């Protein structure tokens, strides 16, 4: 169906596919990071988005990122009920220091198909 | 529609989701952790489960965790099948150690729908619009 | 419903399993230093079915003894190319793949390929802006 999103700032950009069956949207950062090596940013998209019912958005990172400047993505789990900024969770191992610009496809989000049961206790 | 669990130990906390619409099933610790910096732990749970049919259950990071402390999760594919202890791989990224108590809810687990599909070796596969393109051929900006 | 490989090489070797992933075989010898990472070439080319994407996921094995994660992973229905798995060495020890070693595992993810749209604002929901440990620690 239909990945509903707003913006919350003029920094924003819309999530966007990097070609028809890509499986991730695409997420911009919407401000300049200078995360140091070994270190962690909270990269905010200053959007909220609303997911498809029965899926979650997960945040996955970009091959080029991880393969060329040892980029991660950690968290990543965006629930349907979450209507707050959507953060990336960036990861820079390895020497150098990751430069964020305005702009700059940083991750991208993937709605994952899951399932919601309830829950049971019974008696490598 | 159904997650089952059965405690392996009186240790064992059961799993528990954090809003109405939440992804995942946050799994407590069923021990003392200490994990010091660069260096990485399996987390009992103490809890065996069987998942619901062409499912498999991811344990995955919480962004509080991963956001203040840098603790991210290894592995993390449960796979329908499995009946043993549910472990969960933290690494610590942070230069800190990390206290892990008994009770903690330390990951989360998600009923990720699968295929389970047949293979097939083919003599070659046809061209597509992204063909071989990967690995930041579409850019940065 | 099938999941197409093509091999690349005769250095592959074709993925193997109600286990939730294939695993994928590196088709070369790599060395991977502490603290550094590695693309290490499947030499196979992958059809999925529609409908999903392959995650290539780490084996818990080689992360809970040597400290090893998949980075990247994210195998797109309509790739062609090689399949190449983002290892991440953590470890303190350099680790050592050998061809025919499965150092990954590759998992066809169900997904909805939804149009987006921007609206001016969404519904509100009780989480709300909660995020990033808002429900506490235990
Ligand atoms: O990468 C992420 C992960 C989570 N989040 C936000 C959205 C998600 O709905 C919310 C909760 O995420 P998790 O449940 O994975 N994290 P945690 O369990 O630490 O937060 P909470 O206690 O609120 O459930 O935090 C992000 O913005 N970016
Ligand atoms: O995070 C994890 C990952 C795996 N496991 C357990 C459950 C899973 O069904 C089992 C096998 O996981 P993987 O196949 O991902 N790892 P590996 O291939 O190294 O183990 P095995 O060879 O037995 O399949 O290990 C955990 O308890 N926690
Ligand atoms: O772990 C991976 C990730 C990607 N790939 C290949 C397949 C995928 O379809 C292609 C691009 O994947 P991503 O979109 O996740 N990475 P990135 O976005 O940097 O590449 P591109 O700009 O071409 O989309 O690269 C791998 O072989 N292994
Ligand atoms: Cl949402
Ligand atoms: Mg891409
Ligand atoms: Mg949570
Ligand atoms: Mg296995
Ligand atoms: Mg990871």
């Amino acid at each position: 169906m239909q990945l509903r999103f707003a913006r919350l700032s003029e920094h924003a950009t819309a999530p966007t596919r990097g070609s028809a069956r890509a499986a991730g949207y695409d997420l911009y950062s919407a401000y300049d990071y200078t995360i140091p090596p070994m270190e962690k940013a909270v990269v905010k998209t200053d959007i909220q988005i609303a997911l498809p019912s029965g899926c979650y958005g997960r945040v996955a990172p970009r091959s080029g990122l991880a393969a060329k400047h040892f980029i991660d993505v950690g968290a990543g789990v965006i629930d349907e009920d979450y209507r707050g900024n959507v953060g990336v969770v960036l990861f820079n191992f390895g020497k150098e220091k990751f430069e964020v610009k305005k702009g700059d496809r940083i991750a991208q989000l993937i709605c994952e198909r899951i399932f919601y049961p309830e829950i049971e206790e019974v008696q490598f």
